């Protein structure tokens, strides 16, 4: 037994707030989860369509992971990363020769505890491999929010600052941590679009967005810059990349002896219906950081790949380097556990399969919904723009430079959460203008129908404009 | 079933070899130690090798390892759970909140509201932006020697040369490379550590009114750079991995000087929490309470990754009027809090803290008597299961290596006495030795047996007698 | 009775090479080139030979070299001074910011009051400090290619590859160094050069609203990082340095989004400043006015060291209302505001700011013709005198330096057009060409003859024919 | 005919303020100067014990100096640094062969346009010498106010922010240049002494704030410590080191492979009764900067000397800086001519004796007044503590670290100031509780007296308590 009015005092009065002042916040209890379905204590069932943070990727609950974290739960206990154990060396063996088998890039894996601490170890890697300072970023990326992985972090809403409520007047950024000169922001890769939907090359074929990040890093000079990072769909930021992109982006960074780091925490293991998400665009990159569908969440996990090539620099040296948690072992016997199930149960074709159903229903509901300004996607990440349907522009301006100082009464991805929330579905996003989709890999066909249902009344109800 | 072997450890040796990034060793260089399992203080190796150790792993395993109580309560969460994220509540998230403000710390008055997260380091880099929010304002003092944590914002307050995420050569002090642009934009004083300013008769030295000269001028930088600019002076009670104890007085002290500067007081407790030194808090000696505690470690003793931040009421009331753009997918994971529950419940009910401070006292008399027989010893300090041995040649009584806690670990582990220390009392199934190159640093579990504290002790007596036979060198 | 003035150029020339630190040259390869005197246009070489300077030094002489009336002003001034500092009341001082408030700009209601220094790159610094106080804002936006001084301020907003102080090879692209640590702590966004986004026929590209790509990309960056975080977008309205000129819509629409975000408009008029450009301000071109403006170089004709802030009535309204601890030893030295005086006085009373929108028409006219006889010649745009003549090769209409702008002196100057256009120029007594490796930049004084302008432009048909004859390739 | 009121009237509305509000500010001007004297208007003669900023070292307006000028605006003119002039080649020969022709480090000279400016170019030289980008400065110093320049300045009152008008409820310094992470604040000279004034000394003999200074470099590493940046005697920060401060420091840096940067600014040409302050400590710097005494203030001027080994580093690179002023062949005349006379007519033994002579009166003030706590020196460069007689302390606490947001009827300095204009003399300091005394190097023993009469008449005051 729970008392949970107990729970809801608690939480209200211990617990830090993030994202609802305490003056607007209602604590929201779940009891327990299974499958793609949250459980309130009530019994009130809700259909996830958030995936939580996109990260739930085996679905909630696995009775295998679950099965496989008690087993080592008979074992262990706890060692540092100093010791050896079956489930750490066993989970890097899984990603390099089973999972990336195919390819020849992959090096060795260090594992640490969330993605965050994963990308603050890509670059701090990057750095000492190329002995260089600068890292490059895009406009509207998120990589994470510790102090290192913060700085590539240009997604203004989501970073760790404070913002009014209802007010955004008051917008105050952490002294001393709101800007770094050790990072470049360059342009989003959909920043060079005609009036028309067009991509704007240069003469040479190269995208706009491409050849404007080479001109910074020639201009900081090629022998400063470490690497750029990228997301290949930017995840918060809620964005589809043209497809050219991603193949420039490591054409330029070969030609100018920079690496490439791409951030997975969000993209790998499934969820764009491939291992990961830059396999759609036949390239490899120098490093790819991992989090999220690392355990589907199932214990905290990321980790960070390095080349063959950084690996042996890496080796070579005495890296000064601890962190407690890192390669937990009952954590990485989740791990362990959370791919063998992926790759056993071939949930990377599910989430193709169901990816190519999506894309059907998005179709049909765009046709019955002027709002739906387009939308784009892959496996389970989709985005899906919105519009206002009598202009065919965005309702909120600033778009995804907006802070959460805004109303959610004026947020188009608030006002369709709320409607489709009296269906018993979670569907949404984080961006004002543009919905963030996402559910576990092997969700049912009859959850994504109940999920676009109650989308397709949400859509309804913002066309009717009565909100305003 | 027919397996008798679920393990090839040949197998993991070479996949561990092959795909693991090293740390500390280069691969050349590098002797994997495999653990298949542990017990209390105990190690057991794939052969079978049993090992008490007086690490306690990182000072972090508290309860002792593989406690039944918290396992079957982690077990019983996996009934239910799953993942939600901190949006959303949970009855294991709260409790754990409830634990540590209402009835560990029910006493004081200072405790307002806890962030969860996943680690200490992501523990400091909450209470650094907290405190540089609450404050308005940009710099955060620091200590010579502190360890905070590794990651980007964390280590900005860390001022352990060894331990800043750098590489170092294979027995070569000559090719030291930091991460480049890692201090563009930190915002970090460093102020002298505690026991700087000493005489030669050992006593710490102090002004005409009594104010130690480490405070001192850690107030004189304050003042340069402005009160007005500066957000917080952050601590450890006992520097943690840079195996140090302040005089009684610093800690009271630097409460008393940013108190009257307008300064806030984070006291990093990831180390020093929960029962480590006989307290439930490191701060706790002192008789005075900080505006800020990071925790990690012994908060589920390692169970499974959480850390913690916890802030003054004021602090809180002031975070509770904004709306806070801050988001960590695993904080507050509903999984981990069940095991933060149970740790905390199991050290509450079975009166971890008291057995903490009672073989503290047990090890000071242990010491006592090694001291008296070992020159080498130069003198220890510590509380609980928290000891710093201070290590010197016995002929000279001056430590042997010059460089001490601004070494680097580009230096040969032949010529490092911790090294030598630790190397010889493995010889008795004991792991014992320390961080620094100088200085021991010893814990183990806050329930270890009498007669855990006697082998452990009797296996630093024999590793002495070797270390001062100079054998070694 | 004659007292001959005792100079062993031989001696002057072996002390330059071993007594003063070089710039742009190793010393291996430096030939000094001594200058006894200047006249007008002129330099004079201690065997008397004369070379029309048609670089005007810096772009930098305006009133033109030794004008008897500025020198004349300078003695005078020395008969009482002497030294005081700011604490300390002139006449020169006061008049020369009274000239250029009432007599220059009394017919504009921006300006409020100035600080004399004594360079331009003091100058940006103050402006830089002045723009973040008042605003109380840390960032400052700067455009690519742009060049505001060498000091560690003013550096922080130079983004001309080429001129940041720091080392590259001797004709290698391959060995260089920028300086360790100098962007440490640098709060500074580099927003896109006006001329960044083209078409195939060479206009700039707007969006459907019409405002120019390059401005719509500021004002992105502008909003990511915070409009209330930013303090002033600082701009050149012809790169000087940088060696471009801008659409005519460029400014107008900076000014425009300035104020809509509640930023500042710093114009760096150090280059463009006092007739440079045919009237009195080169942002004057725009109908518009800065915030801040920047001054050197024009500001006394280099007759003296001398540079100068000039901020808004609401600028500096809020800085009279503190106490402003800021020292430098030679602002407002009374001598240097002597020559500065005298200069603008000259500079008013003969009407030079006419003279040089005239003479500036007579280059067009004279650039025209060049550019219908020489295919080398892509385009070319300016006023006053200051000039840009883009170098193209004349079969493909296309720059022979692929980086541009993006070069570094790491280049061999053999493979460079301005370089090559320069020495053949020389051989006709005349010193013309440019800094950047595909485009010249042209000046000479306001009141440079017609004469003097027709022996340049003779020289320079001269090269350009050498250029497009493919013998140096 | 100059009308003064008019003058009176432009400076208080055209010309930006400092130190002084507005409302506060009274101008004062002056008219001419002549040796050690300002001419205010109505031909009130001001006796300048503070040498203006302790600047005008051959005195003010020398004939043969002015001469020089004179005679170089016959030939002049401008011509940047890429020219050669006998002007500009004459004063680095001086400084080379003549000035310090007894020492072999010596090598090259930088001539710009000011102190600042010669900090900025020896910090940037520094650093590409080493490749390393940390400098360590001290408690108090004052390197000048540019952004490089100032990130070594760690003198609260004088880093170019803003404080109120008599209060503590409007202060800020300059946003995104109030601290630099490239830069360690070492402690000041003196760090502490015990209750009897003895210097704490370890077992090699080395004082606390060398050990201190050393240890800072071993934990960032001395690998990545370009330079310690240092003042013989902190000019506007008012300290004298222990004698035995500065060898030490040579020899630290020496061992750590660190540079040694002495700024000469102030306490160059002849300031301390040597041709430079460091030549009382028997070693030599790495890298001088230089200003003021280089023209006495004449015309704008300002130089950097680095040895030998430095020099030939820079000689075989291109070294891509341009300051348009730099060498300017005026300022260069002026710089000869001012060393010449310096030289000729022996004024560094003129400083001495005159110091010497300082020394003898302000002895027989200490015997007659207890606010004197203590004095030191050398030529015409003097610091004498102010204490409270009554309390045997300061009487303002902050000491160094004050602002100029307090009251000036509550500093000593500046009642000892105001006392003594009542004598026609112009003496007190730059800090709250320190006196800071210097005059021309061939100020006359009439002179001298006449200020020491007045600082006499002054410190009467502050002892009678009138004032509070
Ligand atoms: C969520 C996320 C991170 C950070 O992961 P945490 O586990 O929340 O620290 C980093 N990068 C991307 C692309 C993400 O989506
Ligand atoms: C270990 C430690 C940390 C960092 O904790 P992790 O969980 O390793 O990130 C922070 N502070 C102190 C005092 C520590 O001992
Ligand atoms: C030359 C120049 C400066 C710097 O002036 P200095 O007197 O060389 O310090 C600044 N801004 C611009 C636009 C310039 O052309
Ligand atoms: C005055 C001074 C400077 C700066 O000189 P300016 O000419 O005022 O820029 C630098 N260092 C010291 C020690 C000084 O006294």
């Amino acid at each position: 037994k729970i008392n949970w009015e107990q729970v809801k005092e608690w939480d209200r009065k211990y617990l830090m707030r993030t994202f609802s002042t305490q003056n607007e916040y209602q604590p929201v209890p779940i009891e327990s989860t299974e499958g793609d379905y949250l459980i309130m204590p009530d019994g009130t069932r809700l259909l996830d369509f958030f995936n939580q943070l996109y990260c739930v990727n085996l679905g909630q609950k696995n009775q295998k992971v679950n099965a496989a974290i008690k087993e080592a739960l008979d074992r262990y206990g706890f060692v540092w990363d100093t010791y050896a154990t079956d489930y750490k060396a066993k989970a890097a063996k899984i990603i390099i020769e089973d999972i990336l088998g195919d390819e020849d890039w992959p090096g060795k894996v260090r594992f640490v505890s969330t993605g965050s601490e994963a990308v603050e170890t890509a670059l701090n890697i990057a750095r000492l491999y190329t002995n260089r300072p600068l890292v490059v970023t895009r406009e509207h990326d998120y990589h994470g929010w510790t102090g290192g992985a913060a700085t590539v972090t240009r997604l203004r809403s989501y970073r760790s600052g404070l913002v009014g409520e209802n007010s955004e007047s008051f917008s105050a950024q952490i002294p001393g941590s709101s800007y770094n000169s050790a990072v470049l922001m360059a342009p989003s890769p959909n920043m060079f679009q005609d009036s028309d939907g067009n991509l704007l090359k240069d003469e040479n074929g190269e995208l706009l967005s491409v050849k404007y990040t080479r001109r910074m890093i020639e201009n900081y000079g090629p022998e400063q810059v470490a690497a750029v990072i990228t997301e290949v769909s930017q995840g918060a930021g809620s964005a589809m990349p043209p497809y050219e992109y991603i193949p420039q982006i490591r054409k330029m960074t070969k030609e100018l002896g920079v690496l490439w780091i791409n951030d997975e925490v969000l993209t790998g293991f499934g969820r764009t219906g491939k291992w990961f998400g830059y396999q759609h665009y036949g390239v490899q990159p120098d490093i790819i950081t991992m989090g999220k569908g690392l355990s589907s969440s199932s214990l905290p996990a990321g980790a960070v790949l390095v080349s063959k090539e950084i690996a042996a620099f890496m080796d070579k040296h005495r890296w000064e380097s601890v962190s407690t948690y890192a390669g937990h072992p009952v954590a990485m016997a989740a791990v362990c556990a959370n791919l063998e199930v992926m790759m056993e149960e071939n949930f990377v074709e599910q989430a193709k399969d169901s990816g190519e159903y999506i894309r059907s229903k998005l179709e049909l509901l765009q046709e019955k919904h002027k709002s739906i300004g387009n939308f784009d996607g892959y496996g389970l990440l989709w985005i899906v723009d919105i519009v206002n349907a009598k202009t065919k522009t965005p309702y909120v301006k600033l778009d995804r430079n907006f802070t959460h100082g805004m109303n959610p009464n004026q947020i188009p991805t608030q006002i369709i959460m709320k409607k489709a929330l009296e269906k018993g579905v979670l569907i949404g996003g984080v961006m004002p203008n543009t919905m963030r989709i996402g559910a576990s890999l092997n969700v049912s066909r009859g959850d994504i129908d109940k999920a676009m249902d109650a989308l397709d009344y949400a859509l309804d109800y913002l066309e009717s404009g009565e909100w305003q």
